[PDB]
């Protein structure tokens, strides 16, 4: 099994990027969540990029190349 | 089993990047979560990049290359 | 089993990067979490980069190279 | 089993980078957590880099190279 | 078993980098945690670098090289 | 078993880098934790570097090299 | 740039399987060659086979098999 | 740049399997060659086989097999 | 740049399997070669086999097998 | 840059398996070569085998096997 | 840069397996060579085998095996 | 740069297995060579075997095995 | 190859009358050349003469004569 | 190879009359060359003469004569 | 190889009349060369003469004569 | 190899009349060369003469004569 | 190898008439060379003469004569 | 090897007429050389003469004669 959580350039309150497995006879309660923003500038940004998501990669040659300037 | 949590350039309150496994007869309670922002500048940023996520990578040659300037 | 938590350039209150395994007859309570920001500049930043996440990497040649200037 | 927690360039209150395993008949309580920021500059930053996360790396040749200028 | 906690360039209050294993009939209480910042400059920073996290590395040749200028 | 805690360039209050193992019939209480900063400059910094974390390294040749200038 | 010479189940006299390269200001003579056979039985024989000649073979998968039953 | 010479199950007299290179201001003579066979039985024989000649073979997987039953 | 000479199950007189290189101002002669066979039984024989000739072989996996039953 | 000479199950007279290099102002002669066989039984024989000739072999895995039953 | 000479199960007279290098202002002669066989039984024999010739072999894993049953 | 000479199960007269190097202003002669066999039984024999010739072998793991049952 | 370089009454910096033959895998560089001449009288002078270039001159009778005066 | 370098009444810096033969894997560099001439009289002078270049001159009778005066 | 370097009445700095043969894996450098001439009379002078370059001169009768005066 | 270096009435700094043969794995350097000439009379002078370059001169009769006066 | 270095009426600094043969794994350096000439009369002078360069001179009759006066 | 170094009427600093043969694993250095000449008359002078360079001179009759006066 493969579990991968990735996060970048974000504003959150709570409860994020959670993994629960192999459980029995459990129980849980979560809390209220409030987000309040006033007068904020130049926030929550990421620059250019690429995203690749896969299970198997086999015999990659001269690939997955990225160039900027 | 593979569990990978990654975080960069973020503003949070709580409860993030959590892994629970192999549990029995458990119980839990979480708390309220508040996020308040006023008058903030140049926040929560990441620059250019790339993301690769996979289980198996086999025989990679001259690849996964990144260039900036 | 492989568990990897990574964090960089962040502002948080609590409860982050948690791993719970192999448990029985347990119980727990968490606390409220507040985040308050006013008048803050040039915060929560990371520069250019790359992210690679995987389980197995086999026979990598002239790869996973990064260049800046 | 492999457990790896890494943190860099962050501002936190508490409860971070926690590992609990092989437990029975346990119980615990956590405390409230407050984060307050006013008038702060040039905070919570990391420069360019790369991140690699994996379980097995086999026969790596002329790879995982990083250059800056 | 392998447990590795690493921290650099951070401002915290408490409860960080904790490992609990092989426990029975235990119980514990944690305390409230407050973080307060006003008028602070050039704080919580790390320079360029790289991060590698893995379980096994086998036959690495001319790799994991980093250059700066 | 391998337990490794590393810390550099940080400002903390308490309760950090803790390892508890092989316990029975134990109990403990922790104290409140406060962090207060006003008017501080050029604090909590680390320069360029690299991080490698692993369990086994086998037959490394001309690798794990770092150069600065 | 290679020279391959393979011979099986032949009846010869001489002057066979020559590779001459990088000759300058040379000179020579080869004599005479007599072959005489009288009354021979069941000679110069080979069984079944598969013959392959090439310069470059890439990424072959589940191929070049021979079965005899 | 190599020279391979392979011979099996041959009846010869001489002057076979020569590799001459980098010769200058040379000179020579080879005599005469007589082959005479009378009344021979069951000579010069080889069984089944597979023959492969090449310069470069890359990333071969589950190939070049021979089965005899 | 190598020279390989392999011979099995041959009846010869002489002047075989020569590798001459880097010759200058040389000179020579080779005599005569007589082969005579009368009444021979069951000579010059080899069994089944697989023959491979090459210069470079890379990353071979589960290949070049021979089975005899 | 090497020279390999291998011989098995041969009936010869002489003048075989020569490697001459780096010769200057040389000179020579080789005599005559007589081969005579009468009434020989069951000579010059080899059993099954697999023959491989190469210069470079890299990262071979589970290969070059011979089975006889 | 080496010279390998291997011989098994041969009937010869002489003048075999020579390696001459770095010769200057040389000179020589080799006599005559007679081979005579009459009435010989069951000579010049070798059993099954696998033959390998190479210059460089790298990172071989679970290979070059011989089984006889 | 070495010279290896190996011989087993041969019937010879003489003039075998010579390694001459670094010769200057030399000169010589070799006589004649007679081989005579009449009525010999069951001579010049070797059993099964595996033959390997090389210059460099690196990082061999679980290989070059011989089994006889 | 015949090479006849002949020079009379000439002035140069360098790189004159060069003969390169039978070269391999060789590289070379020739620096820059300056020729400065000022205030010089009666330079680079050859008297009268005849010039002959040929390969084969057979049965020349009373020919190729130069009568001065 | 025949090389005849001949020079009379010449002025140079260097790099003249060079003959390179039978070279391999060789590299070389030739520095820069300066030739400065000022205020010089009666330089680089050769009297009268005839020039002959050939290879074969057979049965020359009363030829190739130079009568001065 | 025949090399005839001949020089008469010449002025130089260096690097003249060089013959290189039969070289391998060799590298070399030649420094820079300066030739400065000022205020000099009657330099680099050769009287009259004839020049002969050849290889074979057969049955020369009363030829190749130089009669001065 | 025949080498005839001949020099008459010449002025130099160095590096003249050099013959290199049969070299391996050798490297060398030649420093820089200066030739400064000022105020000099009657230098580098050779009287009259004839020049002969050849290899074979057969049955020369009353030839190759120089009659001065 | 025959080497004839001959020099008459010459002026130099050094590095003249050198013969290197049959060298291996050798390295060398030659320092810089200065040749300064001022105010000198009647230098580097050779009278009349003839020059002969050859290899084989057979049956010379009344030839190769120099009659002065 | 035959070496004939001959010198007449010459002026030098050093490094003249050197013959190196059959050397291995040797390294050497030659210092710098200065040649300064001022105010000198009648130097480096040789009278008339003939020059002969050869290898084989057979049946010379009344030849190679120099008649002065």
């Amino acid at each position: 099994g493969f579990f991968s959580f990735i996060g970048e350039a974000f504003q959150g309150a709570g409860d994020m990027w959670r993994a629960y497995t192999d459980m029995k006879e459990a129980g849980w309660k979560d809390g209220d969540k409030y987000f309040h923003a006033r007068g904020n500038y130049d926030a929550a940004q990421r620059g250019p990029g690429g995203v690749w998501a896969a299970e198997k990669i086999s015999d990659a040659r001269e690939s997955f190349q990225e160039f900027f300037g």
